[PDB]
């Protein structure tokens, strides 16, 4: 059981470490600076969070810390979900991507607020404050772009096209999720999914845009399975380190 | 004489190119968001630099470009100084080798501005007005942190005297130097460091900290004999350049 609350801690942390290596990338290449500014903001929350879960499940694992977990560990060892991997793309294709986590974060904190795991519960406390805001940003730059010009609002299209592939392995459980809620300790991600649509599917829509169709997926990030571009990222992260 | 201007067009446009990338990754971690946009302005002169230079040095050569160049050479092809491929430091150490490179490209570009070659003289003519700005940066920081705080003063002559085995390099001659130099088309390094001592020596002292005695020197810069630090540094131009 031990190991099942140590996965489950790191891989909540996996989605944020990832992610906010992939915003740190835009660093200085933005738009405007405006964005340039929220984007570094999100990728500072999301890198707090991160410290956060890994240092937890480094206690758990009774070895290590937040930055062996972060730092030593080569794509086989990620436990992060694909959609949070994926390249930045243009603004649009960050966008989509933000918006489709953030509305996961701010549906899963609600949640694990209530976590029988007080450190679970506490890290949920903080992180549901910070996902609202974030949710607020890529909503709105999603709405902004889907009722702008016909050009912007196709590249916005094309972007929740291209991402929508990575959203369903979000709501999936496995056997740690189905132990670990039926303990009242994690969030059973299958129940995600209607508060997820509720979000996802209104702002596509207020944003003139088309949910795309459910189709085949892909999947495995959280059994160390990834697409090709984790292993590039981690050697860049694992870089920074050294020289930054 | 071709081989030879190409090679020397190219080293210069190499020492800005690679601490271009080097202030690309201060971007989002500096002190300040002011300091943060300085640097980032610093850099894409010295990336502007270098597209001047490499372009130039790609038609001599009559082959490639810029972004060949740029991005199709391991270290042993490389021409930088060894000072410009040097991690960033703390803030200080950042200060420091900025310092020494804007004191060293102020006193070069004022003369090379003169060059029998009309390409490097009209680079050098746009050039020398950006150093002026970066030294003025630099050598501001270096008076504020010498004079600021006990432990600034203490880091910023701890950063003077970490890279000062890199500031021999500068002025060292090569067959390339010299030939070119008699055909009055390069500026002979040797010949750079009267002006360069008279601006580092005073700063330094004006920001009441020591210069560092001569000792052994680090080289090879110049001839593609580089330290362990160029070789992460292209690998993570290639990777920038897939990501985004």
């Amino acid at each position: 059981h031990g190991n099942q609350l140590t996965a489950y801690t790191l891989r909540l942390g996996d989605n944020c470490l990832v992610l906010s290596q992939r915003l740190g990338e835009w660093c200085g290449h933005a738009p405007e600076l405006e964005i340039d500014l929220a984007l570094a903001n999100i990728g500072l929350d999301l890198l707090g969070q991160a410290r956060n879960f890994l240092s937890y499940a480094a206690e758990l694992a009774g070895e290590g810390d937040e930055d062996t977990l972060a730092f030593t560990r080569d794509e086989r060892q990620f436990s992060n979900l694909l959609l949070v991997e994926q390249p930045n793309g243009n603004f649009a294709d960050t966008i989509a991507r933000q918006y489709f986590i953030d509305a996961w974060h701010v549906a899963l904190f609600t949640r694990l607020m209530e976590s029988r795991d007080p450190q679970l519960a506490a890290i949920s406390a903080k992180a549901i404050k910070e996902a609202r805001y974030h949710l607020r940003f890529s909503r709105g730059w999603l709405e902004r772009l889907g009722n702008g010009t016909d050009v912007s609002g196709q590249k916005m299209q094309q972007a929740i096209n291209k991402l929508w592939r990575f959203t369903a392995e979000l709501f999936d459980a496995d056997e740690i999720d189905i132990a670990l809620s039926e303990e009242g300790i994690a969030v059973d991600p299958r129940t995600l999914r209607a508060a997820w649509e509720a979000e996802v599917f209104a702002g596509i829509n207020e944003a003139t845009l088309n949910v795309p169709q459910e189709q085949a997926y892909r999947t495995g990030g959280k059994k160390g399975l990834h697409t090709e571009h984790l292993g590039p990222m981690l050697a860049e992260m694992q870089y920074l380190q050294r020289v930054l």
